[PDB]
């Protein structure tokens, strides 16, 4: 599997043309599942989950989709509340390619967008795996902006490497997971205009007079189906005291926290995050 | 694998002669785990752990040890603080048994042994699976005594079929498990002389001088290994809030929060337990 | 001042003629606050405010509505949720009396009554005091229902002497406060007809299609004014962990814990809830 | 009231002779009470309670001491664990002045000291006034290091203006607090070879073989006095989650957050903690 091997476009209708960027394997596996990645600057899905999506495509038909302003999806200069507008383009995506009931394995802004999803759609989403989510995590104690999100909007207004490489070491336990060629790779993709463009309109978006969409903390108790929440124990950008309203108010909730794990569980704990989504989805 | 067929005693010095009761099965894989049960009247290793030995004697070698003062093993009248106690125990008996490194599996006050073993004989524990513990839990929200705990003492001081049933109503989320041949079973156990002897022992022991042995939550930051901690959400005894020193301080720890769960993991999400379990372990 | 010189009705219109009872004491004095008791079996202002009318009426015009179903206000049969339909007769009073902005301190149910009140009539609420509140408490860690929950519902079923001392023992720290007289006094107007209908309207009141108006805790995000939350640290029937969302989402939050303390704070810590709400609402 | 007429020295011997510089003021009063200032680079007594002294000492005896390696007092290079360094120093000052049981305020490192003098002189501590306290905080669900402390570790390897300018900001919620004359003063203090070895010294004091002697979380269930800890809930050195096992476990605690109000509670609401400070030490 390589990233041209399994590289996907579709165009879907969310007021106007929108270009969807994807990845597709496991092909004729019976149960498909979506992966929707986290939204850190230069994030795209094929980096995101590198680490699992040759895993879990043993035994699922994966679908990693960039969302839009992210990877090679659309960038437009604006739009509404993130999730929601991420999550009507998923909608017209389920329907191009013809999907019913789906899982979703959703990371940080991606989380987001699967739980906006499951709200809005409720048939259309199935089990969900949400990995140091935005959107339903609420952190009770940690004051916000958390030092992770403090750093990511830095970036925003000072869009240099050194500014990338600091938001990028506090989303890890191991900081030498941050190599001079990931923060290379991540500079080189988050700094075009385009990615700026997105970045720019990503940011009136939180704060625009449509954030009421973005407190999902405040619906979940409507979600239906299990919901694996799995946290990083040293997160950073989305503190372990975000879970809390989630564990209790989701009927069929579940937790997991990793010790010695930050933001990107699908990274530094990939085993483990494979094997708990792999058996929480149904073993496929 | 029957009571009967798994049956196995042994004789070790703790101030004296002390007999053990244990069941072994899957002798003669590769790794050795050692169960104990939890602390309620009448408990005992093969009702505690009748949804998993099985499964578990697949994997492993399975040692269930009757902690003292329950099933077989015997009911001194006087003792210290009971984890220390059972610890020692089962040093005694890890002793005779040659074992050298062996994980534990402990549910409530099983847990709590578990873990004084593991402080005390760091060299002798590996993994640890805690589920519900008592010793390094402590309920930073709940007001002392719980719902569960209150039941229990209620139980002790008045020991009717009627208290020990409203005792085990609170163990369990889905208050169907409470038979009245689990209620018939248990207080037949429960209510003999040499069982409220061990529980009247029991009393004086957690109130007692020797009080600061029990308070794991202050000692468990020197535990090395991995350690899997396994809370139901709705557990009425040992709540979800006790999980928060363990999970912060043990640097190798884990959470796993199953949703619609009461006190007992092992039976009301026995095949999840199951799972988490075998391969939290290494799979045999 | 007694019951019977600061005893005041007046009827309002609330899908009907409703009779409200209520106590005023400090007519000189310029600042008014409005007090809404506890919902506990034969609670009402003068008896949940004993310790307190008289203190805060040398500074304040106070005004201690008996909430509807509760004390000389009318007992219906059928109303809708409990802390709407409260407020709404509250609203009825503040437009009789011609008030404008007003401060209230509620606790429990009326804690739930004062905070409905300033979400559904933003403008008419002032500075908010409230104790062991119902409504926008949510448990994040304690299993639902509280022990204290169910001693209550235990009453509305079986409402014996017994299942009320029951109730009001876990309302307290100091077990010595739950005096035969207080029973005796509870009791009688919590086993009349009209009062035990009333318990049975509130309880029915919470579940139903618009159970979202007492989820505040999704809506307190909205509040402009300066909020204390006052808890018992040993509250078991709205115990601590319920008052984190409130204190991280109300803007201009306050919180105070008293230790050996449970779930009547104006009662069991009086004189050091009398200075907190004083220096709170502006010394009057 | 000023810096130079309330100016006192001891000398106490604390492995050899130790200078303490300290601030006394309210000589007429009965009721004696010892304030212990936070630990941040160029800090003293007289500027960290410059809005409290003549407020407190209209009611109290007050005895604020410059700690060691802080304003006018010694600046040892080698000693070992601070807070017990700094207990110890204070122990010397409470012979020399001929003190029995006086009760201490003191804010974060102060805070712990204030700890640990109650723990190791138990008989010489009275009421303790804690604001975003360290040694007896654990964060249960920030990582360590935090923001707060990250800024603190970054100023003693660099001490830089710009450094110091930066950690002051993260110690309030209003940053117009930090003005350009208060970053100059801390600075011009904090700089000196004097001060930066102290800082130094001191951060180092935390990691040894003793370093048990910080983890008074552990040993706190044995304070007997009333404990008022008070937090800004937007605290980023000491977080709020930090007071959960001290609020649990002190038998006498008391809590009191401030919304709106980060690390230094006693200028960021001086009137309200002062307020508190008067009234939970009986007025004096
Ligand atoms: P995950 O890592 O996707 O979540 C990161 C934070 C997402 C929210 C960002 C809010 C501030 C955005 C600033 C735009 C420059
Ligand atoms: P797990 O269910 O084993 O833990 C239950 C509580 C154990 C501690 C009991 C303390 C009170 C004991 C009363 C003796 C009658
Ligand atoms: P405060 O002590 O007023 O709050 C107690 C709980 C009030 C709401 C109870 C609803 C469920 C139980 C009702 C039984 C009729
Ligand atoms: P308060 O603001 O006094 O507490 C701040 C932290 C004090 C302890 C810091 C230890 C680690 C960083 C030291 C750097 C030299």
């Amino acid at each position: 599997l390589t990233f041209e091997s399994t590289s996907r476009f579709a165009e879907v209708d969310v007021d106007g043309p929108l270009k969807l960027h994807y990845h597709e394997a496991g092909v004729g596996n019976d149960q498909t599942v979506v992966l929707l990645h986290g939204g850190g600057p230069g994030a795209a899905s094929w980096t995101n989950f590198s680490r699992n999506i040759a895993v879990l495509a043993r035994h699922f038909h994966v679908l990693a989709v960039d969302q839009p302003g992210y990877g090679h999806s659309d960038k437009r200069a604006e739009h509404g509340q993130f999730n929601r507008y991420a999550a009507m383009a998923l909608k017209g995506l389920f329907d191009q390619l013809g999907l019913g009931r789906v899982p979703l394995v959703g990371n940080s802004l991606g989380g987001g967008t699967a739980v906006r999803f499951a709200l809005d759609y409720p048939a259309r989403a199935g089990r969900l795996v949400l990995m140091g989510p935005g959107g339903l995590s609420i952190n009770l104690f940690a004051p916000d902006p958390t030092e992770g999100v403090k750093r990511l909007s830095k970036f925003s207004v000072a869009p240099t490497r050194e500014n990338l490489e600091a938001f990028l070491r506090v989303m890890v336990y191991d900081k030498n997971l941050i190599t001079p060629e990931l923060v290379d790779q991540r500079f080189a993709l988050a700094s075009t205009p385009e990615s700026l463009t997105a970045t720019r309109a990503m940011g009136k978006s939180f704060a625009g007079a449509d954030f009421e969409a973005g407190m999902m903390w405040r619906e979940v108790y409507r979600l239906r189906q299990p919901v694996l929440l799995i946290w990083g124990r040293e997160d950073r950008v989305n503190p372990l005291d975000g879970a809390l309203v989630a564990l209790k108010t989701i009927p069929r909730a579940q937790l997991h926290v990793f010790g010695q794990c930050g933001h990107w569980v699908q990274v530094e704990k990939f085993d483990e995050f494979n094997k708990l989504t792999i058996e929480f989805l149904g073993g496929g």
